[PDB]
């Protein structure tokens, strides 16, 4: 089984990310993201606005089942993390949980 927050710090030492909100809208119109991990608890119309641009993109969009304080404790960041952009797996699994095409 992959261990999301272990190929998080794999992604974070030999891959490519972006965190937050308003960074990942960013790299979903400019087609530089190769996936989304987001949190439950993500406000939800940033939620629906985070879906509908993966959607419009055709970026496969990770649910990740804990919270975005969770997931923030998961990127090692002491704030809330909302949203996780793959820019570069690196040497992760992490696209994996992008789950049937």
């Amino acid at each position: 089984m992959v261990d999301i927050a272990f190929e998080l710090r794999k992604v974070i030492d030999s891959g490519k990310y972006t965190l937050g909100y308003r960074k990942t809208v960013q790299s979903l119109k400019m087609g530089g993201s190769k996936l989304i991990i987001i949190a439950r608890n993500t406000r939800p119309d940033r939620k629906e606005d985070l879906e509908y641009y993966a959607r419009l993109s055709g970026t496969p969009v990770y649910e990740f089942e804990g919270t975005n304080v969770e997931l923030g404790t998961a990127v090692g960041k002491p704030h809330t993390v909302s949203v996780v952009s793959i820019l570069d797996a690196g040497e992760s699994r992490i696209l994996a949980l992008g789950g049937k095409e």
